[PDB]
C-alpha cells in the first residue's frame, strides 16, 4: 500500500536520500560511469521541485519509495541564448551525461514537433526502489502528472529515456518515440561515450499528449 504525493520544500533532503540510494546507482548511464558522489546532481534533482509538479511514491511507514521530477519546459524565446548543460559542470562524469543531453538538444528540439505549444511538461528524473519494482509505481507516478496538466492546459509531455528498457515503460504508459539515438552512433569528438549492455540501445525521447 502506498500513496502518490505533491513533493514538498521540506521534502528536498529526503527525495536526494532515495535517489542516492537508487537512481545514481542504477540508472544505466550512471552505473556505467559509476556516478559515485555527484553533489551537482543533486543539485540538478532539487531544481525543478518549486515548480510545484514533481511526485513521490509513499509506503505505509512513510517512507519514499519512487519518485519522478518534472518540471515546466517553455518554447525559446525567439532571441533566445541556447545554453549548454555541460558548460556549467565540474564533475567529469556527470559532465558526459549533460553533453548528451545537450547533443540531443542540437539535434532534435521538442518544440519544433508541436508548433502550438508554449509550455510542455519534462519529466527529468524517475526513480522507483528495487523492492517496490514491476508494481505500476512509474505508471502511477506519472500519471499523477496529467492532473497537474489538466489542471494548467498543458498538453505534451516530454521525457528523455535513458534506455530501450525505459522507453518500453513509458510506451506501456501511451507514450510514443520522437526522437532516438544509437550509443554506438553518439561520437561527439569521432569516438563513442557510452558503451552499457546492449539491450539498452540508446536513448529516446518518448512524448504523449494527454
Ligand atoms: C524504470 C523504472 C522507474 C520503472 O519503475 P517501475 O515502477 O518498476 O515500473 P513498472 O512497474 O511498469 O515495471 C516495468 C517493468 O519492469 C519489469 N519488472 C517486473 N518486476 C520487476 C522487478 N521486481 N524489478 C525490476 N523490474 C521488474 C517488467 O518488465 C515491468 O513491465 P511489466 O510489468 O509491464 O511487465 C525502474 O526500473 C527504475 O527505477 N530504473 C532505474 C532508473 C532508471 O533507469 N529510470 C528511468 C530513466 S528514463
Ligand atoms: C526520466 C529520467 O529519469 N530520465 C533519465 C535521464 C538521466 C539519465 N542519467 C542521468 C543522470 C543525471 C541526470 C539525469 C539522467
Ligand atoms: C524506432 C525503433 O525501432 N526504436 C526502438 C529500437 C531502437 C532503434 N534505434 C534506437 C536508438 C536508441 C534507442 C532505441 C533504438
Amino acid at each position: 500500500p502506498y500513496t502518490i504525493e505533491l513533493i514538498q520544500p521540506e521534502d528536498g533532503e529526503a527525495v536526494i536520500a532515495m535517489l542516492k540510494t537508487f537512481f545514481f546507482k542504477d540508472e544505466p548511464l550512471n552505473t556505467f560511469l559509476d556516478l559515485g558522489e555527484c553533489k551537482e546532481l543533486e543539485k540538478y534533482s532539487l531544481k525543478p521541485l518549486p515548480d510545484n509538479c514533481s511526485y513521490k511514491a509513499v509506503n505505509k511507514k512513510g517512507e519514499i519509495i519512487g519518485v519522478f521530477l518534472n518540471g515546466l519546459m517553455r518554447r525559446p524565446s525567439p532571441d533566445d541564448v541556447p545554453e549548454k548543460a555541460a558548460d556549467s559542470c565540474e564533475h567529469p562524469k556527470f559532465k558526459k551525461i549533460l553533453s548528451l543531453m545537450d547533443h540531443v538538444e542540437e539535434q532534435f528540439n521538442i518544440f519544433d514537433v508541436y508548433p502550438d505549444e508554449e509550455l510542455i511538461l519534462d519529466g527529468k528524473i524517475l526513480s522507483v526502489d528495487t523492492n517496490y519494482r514491476g508494481l505500476g509505481i512509474a505508471g502511477r507516478l506519472t500519471e499523477r502528472a496529467y492532473e497537474y496538466m489538466r489542471e494548467n492546459g498543458i498538453n505534451v509531455y516530454h521525457v528523455l529515456c535513458s534506455s530501450h528498457y525505459s522507453a518500453r515503460v513509458m510506451e506501456k504508459l501511451g507514450f510514443h518515440e520522437v526522437f532516438r539515438m544509437q550509443f554506438a552512433d553518439y561520437k561527439p569528438q569521432g569516438e563513442v561515450v557510452f558503451k552499457p549492455a546492449a539491450p539498452h540501445v540508446g536513448i529516446q525521447v518518448m512524448a504523449k499528449e494527454v
